[PDB]
């Protein structure tokens, strides 16, 4: 179960965040015990496509090889805070699991600049939530976390030392598929 009302960044710049480009997860923190694997990778694209606010997600377990993509339309709750009902798709946007009530995530942009971001998500999927999940993002998949985003982690009353890095998993991303999925 999720327990945090994450606060969106003051002055959040939606058009810069949702510019159609890719964000890589470099570090993550799940508040719940062994909610997610210790070794993981993930990335997303975020943009407006034909007037609609969209995200495309990619998940890959580097040990089991489990791979999936998602597309969602984001609804606005407030500046930087969204509710997303997702559909599981292949990399080409063909639907594998349709949108359904009960399958949604919330998404809060706590900090962002042109290169880095801190987000919170709460996943709801039928019978399961995946507890509060924080993610440090970068435009460069290999970037070490800089002072702006590390300071934002501190300002959220979190300890960056507890975040788990994704960097040592050899993950490789299809950033072309992520961008194209925004339209699907
Ligand atoms: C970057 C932000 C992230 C968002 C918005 C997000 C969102 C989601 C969504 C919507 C699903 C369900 C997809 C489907 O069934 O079609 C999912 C599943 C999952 N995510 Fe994330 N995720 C993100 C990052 C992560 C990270 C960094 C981990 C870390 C380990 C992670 C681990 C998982 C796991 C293991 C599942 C499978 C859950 C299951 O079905 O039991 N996610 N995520």
């Amino acid at each position: 179960a999720c327990t945090k009302n994450a606060i969106a960044q003051t002055g959040f710049n939606k058009d810069k965040y949702f510019n159609g480009d890719v964000w890589y997860v470099t570090d993550y923190l799940d508040l719940e015990p062994d909610d997610v694997p210790k070794r993981y990778c993930a990335a997303l694209a975020a943009g407006t496509a034909s007037g609609k606010l969209k995200e495309a997600l990619y998940h890959y377990d580097p040990k089991t090889q489990d791979t999936f993509y998602d597309v969602s339309e984001l609804q606005v709750e407030s500046l930087g805070k969204y509710t997303a009902n997702f559909k599981k798709v292949d990399k080409n946007g063909n639907v594998k699991v349709a949108v359904t009530a009960g399958n949604y995530y919330t998404f809060t942009v706590m900090y962002a600049d042109d290169s880095s971001a801190l987000i919170h998500t709460c996943l709801h999927k039928g019978n399961k939530d995946l507890g509060d999940l924080y993610a440090v993002l970068n435009r460069n998949k290999d970037a070490a976390a800089g002072d702006k985003v590390k300071s934002a982690v501190s300002a959220a009353t979190l300890e960056f030392s507890k975040f788990i890095s994704t960097k040592e998993n050899n993950c490789a991303y299809d950033n072309d598929s992520l961008k194209s999925l925004l339209t699907k």
